[PDB]
Formats: C-alpha cells, structure tokens, sequence
C-alpha cells in the first residue's frame, strides 16, 4: 500500500487522484488555490468540449459516477458557421464532442474524492522536492510544511513546479513557447421563453458549436445547460490592445464583424469584458521524458504538454494520459519504474503529433 503526492487539483489532477484511490494508493491531493466549492474563495473557461476519448477515459475510472457527472453535457452534431453577412451554415461531423461546464466537472470529481480514502490539502503550494531512492521529500508553503511520499505526480499546470523540480534530477528536453493568442470570455444569456426547436431557452442552435471565422480572429459559442451560451473571442494581443483603447472602438468592432449577435448579446457587457479582461498569456510546453527514472515522479496534463486552446484539446488529452498510465500500471503489475518508463516511450510520440497539429492549425489562422 503505497502513498502518492499529486500536485494539482485541476481536472487532470483530480481525475488521477480518483484513479489512484480506485487502485488502492494512499492519495494526497495538493493545490495552492483554495477549495473551489467553498463560497469564501481558477477557471480558464466556463465550459469546454469533451470528446468521446475524454468520456471513455472517465468511464474507465468510474463507470457509475461518469453518467452522473456527465448528465448535463450537451452533444454537438457539428459546427455552425456564421459569415460576415450573419448567415448560418451547418457542418456536421470524425469525432463527436460534448459541451460540459468546467466548474461542475471539477467539483463533481472533488466530491467523488471525498467519498473515498484520498486526502485533500488546499492552500498548499509546492516549493521544493528532494529525490531519494525510497521516499520523496515535499516542501510546501501554506508557513513551511513537509510530508514524505513514495512517488510524486505532477498535474500542476503549464508552469509546473513539479516539472522544474524533476529537471534537477533528470536530463529533460524541455521547450516553452508563449503565443500571441489571447481569449476573452463572453456571455450569451438564455432566452426568456422555451424554444421548441432547440429544446430549451437557447438563442441559437444548442447542438452546434458556433463559430464566427474571421481574418486572424475568431468568435465561438458553446451551449450551457440553463439555456445560456459560453462565448469566447480569440485574437492576438496586439489586435485586442488596439481595440480596448476606446469603448466605441470595441463596440463598433463587434457590430461590424459579428452583426448577428446583436439580438442575443448585450454589446455593452461584451465591451466591458473586452477592456477589463485578464491579459493572461498562453504558453505551450513539451517534455522528454515525463518521468523520473525509478518511477519516483511523472507528469500529466498541462504540466507535460500544455497546448493552444480550441485548436488543441488539453483536457481530453490530459484524461487520455491518465487512462493510458493506468493500463500500463495494470500491465506491469504495479511496477511504477517500468510503467512510467513505457509511458514516455509511447506517449511522447503521440503528444508530439497532437501538440504540433494544434500549433499548426493555430499559426494557420493567425
Ligand atoms: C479558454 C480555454 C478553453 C479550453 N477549452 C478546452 C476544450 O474545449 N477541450 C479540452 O479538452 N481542453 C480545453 N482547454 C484546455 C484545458 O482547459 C486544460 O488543458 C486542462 O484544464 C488541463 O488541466 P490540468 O489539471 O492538467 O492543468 P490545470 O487546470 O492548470 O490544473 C493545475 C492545478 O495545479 C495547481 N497548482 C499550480 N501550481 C501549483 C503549485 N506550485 N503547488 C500546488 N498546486 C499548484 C493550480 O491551482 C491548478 O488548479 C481550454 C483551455 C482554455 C484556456
């Protein structure tokens, strides 16, 4: 019965914590942010698209809770393209995706954890790790604090501190790249009345991923359960910077480029969101290997392969990481040293393809 320190209570980390509690490991999930469920309190997006692969990975870890967690997801049967004239054209789907709320999926995973042996330590920032040949010494900041574990699993985001600590122990080929891409989260409220055709209070087609393809920028919309739409604008930081110098400049920009949103969105609210948007940069990372030899550490999710939003699906990719790691662990009879090794040897070549294609689709647009 071994113990594991999982650094990062995000979607990937919480899932890994669930899959390691399922197998019998004494899991201890950490995160420097407070409990997201707590009212007194880190959402990069209101919702996201989960693929069949991301769903199958959910089932492989908990078939029961899966259909309970994903009970509010909305399937997309294709893309709905809005042109400059405001005309909509449907483009049916290769791989099916479903819209699901991020905070709900995150909280649901957390709830399933507290219904198990695992232990949740929020407000614990990992600062340092020392590597022995038996147990790893994890230093936190909450006020110094230290606990020892058999192995540490990093799921602490693109700026992974776990990754940095691993680099002091292993020769890691590592590359980080900051993109010009920026995103602004907008909101399309539900209609006042139920719409028979859409099957809810939706201003537009709920079973479609709406896209407003423009030159070097983009608007998208995913349906929420309550009828509203989570909307996201994608563009370079330069374009946005030039826009937000004037409320009228932003307002006239939206009307000109997305004329068919005037009936479904308050422009004054979108202008406000544009100007006061968190100017947070997007970074892409690649690692090799993802594991410390001896099976003492491993990287999953954005910590290992952070990629471009929309063009790449990081959550689905992160979920697939966990499922493959479990297949290997249950193929090598719990031998983490041999399982973590085969992970890198097989997962890296897939991740190289995925991240590059996503990066290639992005550079194409911009
Ligand atoms: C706008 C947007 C839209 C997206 N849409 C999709 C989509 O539709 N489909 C899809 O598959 N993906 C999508 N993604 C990507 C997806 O959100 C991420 O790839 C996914 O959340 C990865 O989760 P993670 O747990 O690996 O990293 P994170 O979500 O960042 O989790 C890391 C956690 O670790 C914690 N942490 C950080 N540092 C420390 C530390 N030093 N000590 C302790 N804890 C720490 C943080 O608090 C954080 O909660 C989107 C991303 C963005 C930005």
């Amino acid at each position: 019965s071994e113990s594991v320190a999982i650094i990062g209570a995000g979607l990937v980390g919480c899932l890994a914590a669930l899959a390691f509690s399922k197998e019998g490991y004494n899991v201890t999930l950490y995160d420097f942010r407070q409990d997201p469920r707590l009212d007194t309190t880190n959402l990069k997006s209101i919702n996201l698209a989960i693929s069949a692969r991301g769903i199958d990975a959910l089932k492989s870890i908990d078939p029961d809770a899966c259909e309970h967690i994903l009970q509010d997801m909305i399937p997309m049967k294709g893309r709905m393209i809005h042109d400059l004239k405001g005309r909509q054209e449907s483009q049916l789907y290769g791989e099916a995706i479903n819209s699901i709320n991020r905070s709900v999926l995150n909280n649901s995973l957390l709830d399933e954890l507290e219904k198990s042996t695992t232990e949740l330590k929020f407000g614990h920032k990992l600062v340092k790790i020392e590597w022995t040949d038996d147990k790893q010494i994890c230093h936190f900041a909450i006020t110094p604090h230290t606990e020892k574990y058999d192995f540490v699993i990093g799921c602490d985001g693109a700026y992974s501190a776990t990754r940095s600590q691993m680099q002091r122990k292993v020769e890691m080929d590592f590359s980080q790249e900051y993109m010009n891409l920026r995103y602004i989260e907008l909101y399309i409220p539900p209609t006042e009345e139920f719409k028979p055709n859409y099957g809810g209070n939706f201003a537009i087609a709920p079973d479609h991923l709406h896209i407003w393809p423009r030159h070097k920028f983009m608007l998208i919309a995913l349906a929420n359960s309550d009828g509203s739409f989570t909307s996201t604008f994608f563009g370079s930081k330069d374009q946005i910077s030039d826009l937000i110098t004037s409320k009228s400049r932003v307002r006239e920009f939206l009307i000109e480029n997305f004329p068919d949103i005037i009936n479904i969105m308050d422009l004054d609210d979108a202008v406000k969101r544009f100007i006061t948007y968190p100017k947070e940069s997007l970074v892409c990372v690649n690692c090799k290997p993802y594991d410390v030899p001896g099976g003492k550490a491993i990287l999953l999710g954005d910590a290992a392969h952070a990629m471009v939003p929309f063009y790449g699906q990081g959550m689905n990719c992160g979920f697939e990481d966990v499922r493959i790691l479990m297949a290997l662990l249950k193929k090598h009879s719990g031998d983490r040293s041999r399982a973590f090794t085969e992970y890198t040897q097989t997962r890296h070549k897939d991740l190289v393809s995925i991240t590059e294609l996503a990066k290639r689709n992005y550079k194409e647009m911009s």
